[PDB]
């Protein structure tokens, strides 16, 4: 694979972040109440995921200065007697970063933990090499035990060259194909990774099982195409997705995932089409799409905006794009593009 050394570091880092997150989610009292605590689990998982990712990549890739594009800093872990959360993350990170055989006698302190979060303060851009991390995508899914993911990408001169997706709750089999109705399968927890010109692979998380190459759906007719939707999201400019699907005449049931693991499922061929249209004023962040984009691309998928333009990750943290994001295979994308821009020119522009 291209960027083989970076790919190994990123798969190790993302997998360890998934262990830290699973250790929190399984510790959610195992009851629906969760001790009635605050967003403490979500915050310690986010800060903890970002911490272990930063600490692994920095140790594994000692050949280059570390540059990470992340949403959060350490400003919250300093005001108030927040050591209740600061020290619980430090104990949480050290415990997870104990099966490493590289840190060993290290046991990072509370000050070392917040330095790991503040050392990842990059702004992307068209120059240099930057890691792009979402420590937990699908915060609501993480709480309800649903689908969440750790997204880790790499930019090289403003272009995405590597994506890694860790989906601890995603099963290995097709979630869209509920027709299986099999047993518990017990094979749950996927790892998607791809680098430029090298293909997309799927592996069992924390398992020495061989990775398998994955491809997108070979669906030819829009009627049997399947759409990805949100587990809770109702509106979100559905009127576009509806009229687009109406002109396409889609009759297959939708697939409902509530995290960035939507990309991993589409790249293995569970669904055929994904359409995201952000609300007015909301600017899409690069850590929400960079890792999933190349995972889909390197599996044969087409990831463009509304105008058919490729997504450009060189402009910083935000992604200026036409309307939303359009994902499909080579055969469905041309018709899908016409269905979108018509629905954009129709019901949308018909307001005037
Ligand atoms: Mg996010």
């Amino acid at each position: 694979m291209a960027y083989e050394k970076e790919l190994d570091a990123a798969k190790k880092a993302a997998s360890l972040a998934a262990r830290l997150c699973q250790k929190v989610q399984k510790a959610l009292l195992q009851s629906d109440v969760q001790s009635k605590s605050d967003k403490s689990p979500v915050t310690v998982a986010d800060y903890g995921s970002q911490a272990v990712v930063s600490l692994v990549l920095e140790k594994e890739l000692s050949s280059e200065p570390f540059s990470l594009v992340a949403e959060e800093d350490s400003g919250d872990l300093r005001k108030d007697g927040s050591q209740d959360t600061l020290e619980r993350i430090t104990k949480l990170v050290n415990d997870t970063l104990a099966t490493e055989e590289s840190f060993n006698g290290s046991t990072l302190s509370t000050d070392d933990l917040l330095r790991a979060i503040d050392c990842g303060t990059s702004e992307g851009g068209p120059n240099g090499r930057h890691w792009v991390l979402d420590p937990i995508d699908g915060t609501k899914g993480f709480l309800r035990g649903d689908q969440y993911a750790v997204a880790l990408g790499l930019l090289e001169e403003g272009k995405v060259v590597l994506g890694v997706l860790a989906c601890p709750n995603l099963p290995l089999a097709s979630i869209a194909g509920n027709n299986k109705n099999k047993s518990s399968s017990d094979e749950i927890g996927c790892l998607f990774f791809a680098t430029i010109g090298s293909g997309t692979y799927m592996q069992l998380l924390d398992s020495k099982s061989s990775p398998v190459k994955v491809q997108v759906s070979s669906v030819e007719n829009p009627e049997e195409a399947s759409f990805f939707e949100s587990f809770e999201g109702a509106h979100s400019l559905h009127d576009l997705s509806s009229s687009i699907a109406n002109k396409l005449g889609v009759k297959a049931p939708p697939v409902r995932i509530d995290s960035q693991a939507k990309y991993g499922a589409l790249s293995r061929g569970d669904g055929a089409i994904y359409l995201r249209f952000p609300h007015k004023g909301y600017r899409e962040k690069i850590w929400d799409h960079v890792a999933g984009a190349i995972v889909v691309t390197e599996a044969g998928g087409i990831v463009t905006d509304a105008a058919g333009k490729p997504l450009d990750f060189s402009k910083g943290k935000y992604l200026d794009l036409d309307t939303g994001i359009i994902v499909a295979n080579e055969k469905l994308m041309p018709l899908l593009l016409k269905a979108v821009r018509d629905s954009i020119a129709e019901q949308e522009k018909a307001s005037a």
